[PDB]
This record gives structure tokens, sequence and C-alpha cells, in this order.
């Protein structure tokens, strides 16, 4: 039981975890023919019997929150309709419920965190632009059915109901289990990463005054190999969720020019592109594209572009909130990532500086401090309280927060030069 969450490597809720998530596979060969059977109240029922039964496994206690804010919610379904302030009561309500559950390692947030957008999402659908004439839905098990899904409950995508409806019956193409391998395989790769570098290079190692006086150099070089190491974690329990997300088939986005289906739907990366850049505003924009999407979607299209970048953002920090450390973190996107775009127009884009540096003449540098841009901004995240983050901040010089502004401040004058 907890000598299987030892023999490894891993901690002992990873392994309920990554059970959990294993555990779709064969739950999704029922949605392998029983899918094409007529009865669709029959899916439904399915989806909450699993997810129940999937939440209840990892935590006892979770069953009654999620499906408290499931009866709660397709009560605001009844009452208030698409009234505005049924927006309001549900993005209040939804952050208020999940805020007390952080107030109050593994803990019963992780789905919780997941279905909070999936019942927000829900109330703007059942609430037009060419994408919102499309994701906006029509007209009980529907939303049990809908926030329950085994395939993307635990940390899995959000799905539009509408797409989410579709699924019951056409799944909006042909049924496959060659894609479900491929995210299968790579998502399995990843894991081997993690669990073979995570006890050689650990957290705890960032606050231990052993060796982390000694180096300089190396005190940042350490943050670059972690944090790059570390997120490995989320990318493994990313590929194999969409590996089941895509087994049922509502991973396939559509087809192209050439009739071969689309297979990035509810795709929360993008491995060749995650990594191997060398500009990480491809891996910023959106390394989870889902939940980066979700965001863009809900937040920032409904939200004047200028005051709505820092309000949307400070949505991610009302989003967790532990400590101070999980909004520093959301303040380096826009932050670092702001002055990349900055460097990206300096060069090509400017009549005193470009003019030399835009030729191809004038790769692994870029990348090196790219990797090192990683580490500083996920340093505030897994130790996110106040005294740790500031522990390993002041001992490597406050390199990012004095380079970025150093460059804020110098940058519009070499514009000019």
């Amino acid at each position: 039981l907890a000598r299987v969450a030892e023999a490894l490597g891993s901690s002992e809720q990873a392994l309920r975890l990554i059970v959990s998530i294993l555990m779709g596979y064969p739950f999704a060969l029922f949605q392998r023919y029983f899918l094409f059977q007529k009865e669709t109240y029959l899916i439904h029922l399915y989806n909450v019997f699993t997810g129940l039964s999937i939440a209840y496994f990892n935590f006892g206690m979770q069953f009654f929150h999620s499906l408290l804010c499931v009866l709660i919610q397709f009560l605001i379904l009844r009452l208030m309709g698409r009234t505005v302030t049924a927006v309001f009561t549900t993005f209040v309500f939804q952050m208020t419920y999940l805020m007390a559950g952080y107030y109050f390692d593994i803990k019963w947030t992780m789905p919780h965190c997941v279905l909070t957008l999936k019942l927000i999402g829900l109330a703007i659908d059942y609430y037009l632009t060419p994408e919102q004439r499309r994701f906006a839905v029509r007209g009980l098990l529907e939303v049990s059915g809908f926030s329950y899904f085994y395939g993307a409950f635990m940390v899995g995508p959000q799905f539009s109901m509408t797409d989410y409806q579709k699924l019951a019956k056409g799944e909006m193409r042909p049924n496959s289990f060659v894609p479900a391998l491929k995210r299968l395989s790579l998502g399995l790769l990843f894991l081997v990463t993690y669990t073979l570098s995570s006890p050689y290079i650990s957290e705890e190692y960032l606050i231990s005054d052993d060796y982390m006086e000694k180096p300089f150099w190396f005190r940042c070089g350490y943050i670059l190999v972690w944090g790059k190491i570390i997120l490995y974690k989320y990318v493994t329990c990313w590929l194999v969720t969409e590996g089941v997300c895509i087994l049922v088939g509502l991973g396939y986005n559509g087809n192209d020019q050439n009739g071969k289906p689309v297979w990035d739907a509810c795709a929360n990366m993008k491995v060749w592109l995650y990594e191997t850049t060398p500009l990480f505003t491809g891996t910023i924009a959106s390394f989870n594209i889902n939940t980066n999407a979700w965001v863009a979607r809900y937040v920032f299209k409904r939200l004047n572009k200028l005051l709505s970048q820092a309000l949307a953002l400070f949505f991610l920090a009302i989003w967790h909130g532990l400590h101070s450390g999980y909004l520093v973190c959301f303040q380096m996107e826009l932050l670092i990532v702001i002055v990349e775009r900055q460097v990206i127009n300096l060069v090509r884009d400017s009549p005193t500086l470009s003019t030399l540096a835009s030729i191809t003449a004038l790769y692994v540098l870029q990348q090196t401090n790219h990797w090192m841009f990683m580490g500083y901004s996920l340093v505030p995240f897994c130790l996110f309280t106040w005294d740790k983050w500031m522990k390993v901040y002041k001992s490597i010089y406050f390199l990012g927060h004095v380079l970025f502004f150093t460059l804020l401040l110098v940058l519009p004058y070499i514009r000019k030069l």
C-alpha cells in the first residue's frame, strides 16, 4: 500500500495520484464501445460514479466538497439564469469556497481548483464573436456528469460544456488508440526523467545552508537545473491525462486539409515547442495551454486591455494564494516576458541599433539565460512561504529582479543608441 510509494522514489500521495491518472485508461475501455450506445443518460451516470469514486479513493473528504459546489452551481442554473448577477455570484462563491479550502501534501483542493474554473466557464457558456457563437450552450445530470468526467478531473484541461455534450453524442470523427499511445509513451518518458532526477536534485537544497554560500556561479547553476526538472511532475500528469482524454475521443480538435484528424483540442502541452525553444515567449505564453487559454477566454476576453492585463493575472493569484510566493510568480510573466518581447522588437525594428543586429550573424547562450529565467520564477512557487522564498532570493544576489529592471531603464535608451 505505502511500500509501493517508497520503492520507486516519489511521494506517498504522488503514488495515489499517478494510480488515479493511470486508472483513466481501464475506465476508458467502456467508452471504447459503449459510447456508440444509443442511451446518453448512461454516459453521464458513468462519469459521476467514476469521478466520485476517484475523488473518494484519493481523499475521502473531497467527495462532499465538489458535490456541494456542483449542486449549488446547478441551483444558480435554476435561479438567476443568465441575468448578470449569475456570473458575479458564480465568480465570487466559487473563489470563496476555493480559498476556504486553502485556509482549511496533495490536498483535496487538487481537483477542486479545476472544477472551480469548469463551473465559472459553464456559467459564461450558459450566458457574439465566432468563438463565442459556438462555445455558448442552449437551454441536472448534465452539470454533475460534466464536472466529474474521469479523463479531466484531478488536473485535466477545462472542456467546453457545449463540446462535452458533443462527446456524449458524436464527439463533434474516427475512434483511435494510436495517438493515445503517443501522449502516453511521451508521458511515461518524462515520468522516468522526473523519478530519477527528483532525489539527486530537490527543493529543500535551496533553503539548506550547506554549500548555499560556497559557489555563487553554481548557486544560480542549481536554479537552472532545478525548475526544469521539478515542472516535469506537471508535464507527466498532463500527457498521461491527455492520453485518456484522447482515447475516449474528446482529445480530437477536428480535421485538416488532407482529411487527417486534429489532436490538439484538450492538449495542455506542445513538447518540441515547450523545450528546445530559444525564445521563452513560446514557453511562458502557454505551458499549460488550456489553463492559460481559459483565463484568455473567460477573463481577458470578457475584460480597456491595458488595465485588464494586471487584473487577469491577479485572478491567477486569487486562484491559489497560499503565500505571497504564488503572487510573485505571476509578476514574472508581466515582467520578463514583456521585457523579452521588447528585446525581440529591439532587433529588426529600430532606426538606431536594429540596423546592425538584424542580420543572420548578429542559440546556446539565449537558452542558458532562458532556463535561468524559468528557475528564478519557479522559486516562489513550490517554496511559497515568505521566509523560505526570501532566503534563496537574497542568497542569489536578487539577480533576476535587478537585471529585468536594469534592462527596463537602459532598454529605451538602447532604442536611441
